[PDB]
């Protein structure tokens, strides 16, 4: 029992399944968006309440939080735009418009230093459909740079930064892996990860392995010195990847394909937070994966997952098709 379970509290404001569910880099607010385009912003210490409520117009893709200023949200539309949404004066501040040719901006990511941000912009979803990844000027609000795509232009479904920013992890809905210097067109390194759709991407904690999730519900550990290298490999259960399926009354059921975070880490990268039908499922980072903690407590699938810290203390988000959020709070043993 690594872990002592303080405790579990439900967010219950939203009446339709979670795409995303981010923690903002403080450790005190929350960022949640649901499939009917609703971003809830709210804090969990002391107590549970909404800070903040938007509707948007527009279908949401995707969401991260801004790294330079705190309570700025990025959102990416299915209309080629990503949104800044000021939570503490509770409006959009303004419209980015990214590209009317590949509308879905189903990846962001906000550089550390807080000068930019890359996108993923991607066209309409017909079957492997063709993609940009776009590096923004947070500044002037203009793109800077659009990086190559080998060996045809594919959509990007995730990305993430290591601690510098210097170097970005990418996976694709061709199963590939692309590893970007942040000051080259062209790719460090890239190589064949899943059968199917990349679904999340990271930097382990000491940033010698990228880890990965796909459609084939597969996880792997690679070798980021050594390209393509499997460090580890484990078939997760197929709750972890889905699709995730809520069947109604009358079988009319809500099919839900990942588009947020699978997987998520405690600060050492030790451990890995996972979804499944019935709640949260933690792993231990030999030669085959077993689980060390089950957190329970949803009734219907877990889709996406985030974990923060905060004053010493783990919170582990899990987030299910009925629109509930779990909040379960963790301390170290």
């Amino acid at each position: 029992q690594p872990f002592i379970v303080l405790g579990q509290e439900e967010y219950g404001e939203h009446h339709s399944s979670i795409m995303h569910c981010r923690v903002d880099c403080s450790g005190r607010r929350v960022a949640s968006l649901d499939v009917d385009g609703v971003i809830k912003v709210w804090s969990f210490n002391p107590i549970m309440q909404t800070k903040a409520s938007s509707i948007s117009k527009s279908p949401l893709l995707s969401l991260e939080w801004a790294t330079k200023r705190d309570r700025l949200l990025l959102l990416g539309s299915g209309v080629g735009t990503v949104r800044l949404y000021d939570t503490e004066a509770k409006k959009n501040l303004c419209e980015i418009n990214i590209n009317d040719n590949m509308p879905r901006i189903l990846s962001l990511a906000c550089s550390p230093n807080g000068a930019s941000f890359v996108c993923s912009a991607a066209a309409p979803s017909l079957t492997q459909v063709p993609g940009r990844l776009l590096l923004w000027d947070t500044k002037t609000m203009k793109q800077q740079l659009q990086f190559s795509l080998d060996p045809e232009p594919i959509a990007i479904n995730c990305t993430a930064f290591n601690h510098n920013g210097n170097l970005l992890v990418t996976g694709a809905a061709d199963g590939v892996i692309r590893l970007f210097d942040m000051q080259q067109h062209e790719c460090a390194m890239s190589w064949r990860a899943h059968y199917g759709e990349v679904y999340s991407v990271e930097f382990s904690y000491d940033e010698n392995t990228v880890y990965s999730i796909g459609e084939d519900g597969k996880f792997i550990q690679w070798n980021i010195h050594k390209s393509g290298l499997k460090v580890s490999e484990y078939s997760l259960p197929s709750d972890a990847t889905g699709p995730f399926v809520l069947s109604g009354y009358s079988g009319y059921k809500q099919v839900q394909v990942p588009r947020g975070r699978l997987f998520a880490f405690d600060s050492e990268g030790n451990y890995m937070l996972t979804c499944s039908a019935t709640g949260g499922v933690i792993y231990k980072l030999e030669k085959v994966l077993e689980s060390c903690l089950s957190l329970g407590g949803h009734r219907a699938p877990v889709v996406t997952v985030d974990w923060s810290t905060a004053m010493d203390c783990g919170t582990c988000l899990t987030a299910s098709m009925d629109g509930k959020i779990k909040l379960t709070t963790l301390l170290a043993h």
